[PDB]
């Protein structure tokens, strides 16, 4: 599924997003825009044998099993292919995972380098949450 930006912030919102941890819905949506283009399929296979997974681009090193990441930590409990749900929930729960094992979204590159800085309401400006 390729989330509309306003849709994807309803559904991170119903999860709980807004404000979790004190980061604003607009950068749980931004993140996804950058590192998915909101896309819950999106993989990035990386070269060094992780996978990010789904719509906020989840890395299979430490976060979920894709069970052919070296040093998997599967610290969300999760095989990875369930980040690639159309749903967004094990997404957002390995994100407040991601989160609450004392990462800032900084965790996630697209955020740090294309939300952090900017106006991230502007991505859930216009919507309906």
């Amino acid at each position: 599924k390729v989330f509309g930006r306003c849709e994807l912030a309803a559904a991170m919102k119903r999860h709980g997003l807004d404000n979790y941890r004190g980061y604003s819905l607009g950068n749980w949506v931004c993140a996804a825009k950058f590192e998915s283009n909101f896309n819950t399929q999106a993989t990035n296979r990386n070269t060094d044998g992780s996978t990010d997974y789904g719509i906020l681009q989840i890395n299979s090193r430490w976060w979920c099993n894709d069970g052919r990441t070296p040093g998997s930590r599967n610290l969300c409990n999760i095989p990875c292919s369930a980040l690639l749900s159309s749903d967004i929930t094990a997404s957002v729960n390995c994100a407040k995972k991601i989160v609450s094992d004392g990462n800032g979204m900084n965790a996630w590159v697209a955020w740090r380098n294309r939300c952090k800085g900017t106006d991230v309401q502007a991505w859930i400006r216009g919507c309906r949450l």
